[PDB]
């Protein structure tokens, strides 16, 4: 009779098994046959994917006070056949490898094997997680209902899923690319996909899109650092005419074109290289126990900034800090120019700390974001590092 409580004992049956991370700010169920190795991954390969798309976007503060996605739920299916259900256990369409819903902060996924899947569950798991950080820091409104999906509702869909794809190649460090992606590109130059044909794409054009829309964000990237940063700007602010002309007066522009045909040929040659970017073995290793004051310390000095907060997180296997600051450029020399400065900055802050004695250091994700000019008219970033204090 009570249908509600027939579902919830289903989901209690297929998802046994709870994990909480961040003090409840991000909860996996899942089910009993997934590893609790594989979820702790996820949860240090999510960390990763954050640092980088907050250096790229250049916003850490959730457009939308109050959302769903202020927790984050990950629901893991034993395997492919048990998925199934969950087109009745929660309400969504199961024909994908997993999916993101982010009107209740929720990714449904499942776990497989690589005969199942050429996506493992965490390279699959660092994609979609992207989307739920596309959801939250830059694009105003939910999916398929902001401003952005009003009128042409596939105006951004090149870059939400390229994007995405890129993002999931994250490192400590970098973004590096997959080789799921770079081996789907055509050997062939002339059936490669140019700017305009990507910039137009939408999901009634097939799947060839997301290849092509991967290769343009690493070349974006790596290449034309401004016109990431132009776009993820019009993406912010919700000016959806920005954006449109942006991407006319970039699908007309010949240059852009010779370099991203020219980027793409050197990511087909450099394919072997291309071994998707999972996370290190450091994560789940026994450290001895360090001081939040020692860790704020040797931050502070790696770092080069003062005055910071650092604050602890309880997770279920382990504690976790955070420590924020800001940081004052001595000199700005333009957009471009200081981001290059901050990213090789903070990665150089982390190369110092990873060279310590203490192995909890390779634990370590960073980022800086929101640059603001001070009254002096000098750029002030924030700064967040984040990494494991000490394991239960
Ligand atoms: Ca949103
Ligand atoms: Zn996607």
């Amino acid at each position: 009779t009570d249908i509600n409580k027939l579902i919830e004992e289903g989901k209690k049956h297929y998802l046994p098994k709870t994990y909480t991370f961040d003090n409840g700010k991000i909860i996996i169920k899942a089910g009993d046959k997934v590893e609790e190795s594989k979820i702790q991954k996820l949860y240090w390969a999510s960390k990763e994917v954050k640092s980088q798309f907050h250096r790229i976007i250049g916003n850490d503060k959730p457009l939308e006070v109050g959302n769903a996605d202020d927790i984050l739920t990950i629901v893991i299916y034993n395997n492919p056949e048990e998925y199934k259900l969950n087109k009745t256990l929660y309400g969504y369409s199961v024909d994908n490898g997993g999916i993101y819903i982010e009107g209740i902060g929720t990714f449904f996924t499942y776990e497989r094997t690589p005969q199942e899947s050429i996506y493992s569950l965490e390279e699959l798991f660092r994609h979609e997680f992207t989307h739920y950080l596309q959801g939250r820091y830059l694009i105003p409104g939910l999916f398929n209902k902001g401003d952005f999906y009003k009128g042409n509702n596939g105006r951004i869909t090149w870059f939400e899923e390229g994007s995405a794809e890129f993002f999931a190649g994250s490192t400590r460090t970098s973004v590096l690319p997959r080789k799921s992606m770079v081996g789907g590109l055509s050997k062939n130059p002339k059936e490669r996909f140019n700017a305009d044909k990507l910039l137009h794409s939408k999901y009634s054009d097939g799947w060839d899109f997301y290849k092509y829309g991967y290769a343009f964000s690493d070349y974006m990237y790596n290449n034309n650092k401004k016109l990431f940063s132009d776009l993820v700007s019009t993406m912010k602010n919700n000016d959806v005419k920005g954006y449109e002309a942006l991407i006319e007066e970039s699908s007309k522009d010949s240059k852009i074109n010779k370099d991203y045909e020219y980027h793409m040929e050197n990511l087909v040659n450099n394919y072997d290289n291309y071994t998707i970017p999972l996370v290190s073995d450091d994560y789940m290793k026994q450290y001895d126990n360090k001081s939040l004051h020692e860790i704020k310390s040797d931050i502070e000095k790696a770092m080069d900034v003062k005055n910071s907060q650092i604050t602890k997180e309880s997770s279920q296997y382990f504690d976790t800090y955070n420590l924020k600051a800001t940081y004052t450029l001595s000199s700005n020399k333009g957009e471009i120019s200081n981001w290059n400065y901050m990213n090789n900055k903070i990665n150089e802050a982390l190369n110092k700390l990873d060279n310590l004695s203490w192995g909890g250091y390779k634990t370590v994700t960073a980022y800086f974001s929101n640059p603001r000019l001070n009254s002096n008219n000098e750029v002030v970033y924030d700064i967040v590092f984040h990494g494991l204090l000490s394991h239960n």
